[PDB]
């Protein structure tokens, strides 16, 4: 997994918009993410 650490502001549509993929996508290698409540810090898989 290339991964990436969430900063202020970002969600996980614009993250993924940003790299081209789909939420679905980001999602599935995202075991259970609540994207509503992301923390600054968190880590997340980008492919
Ligand atoms: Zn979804
Ligand atoms: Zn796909
Ligand atoms: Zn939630």
């Amino acid at each position: 997994c290339t991964t990436y650490t969430i900063k202020s502001g970002d969600t996980c549509y614009a993250i993924s918009q940003a790299r081209g993929i789909s939420l679905s996508d980001f999602e599935s290698w995202n075991a259970g993410i609540d994207c509503n409540n992301l923390q600054i810090g968190q880590v997340v898989c980008v492919s």
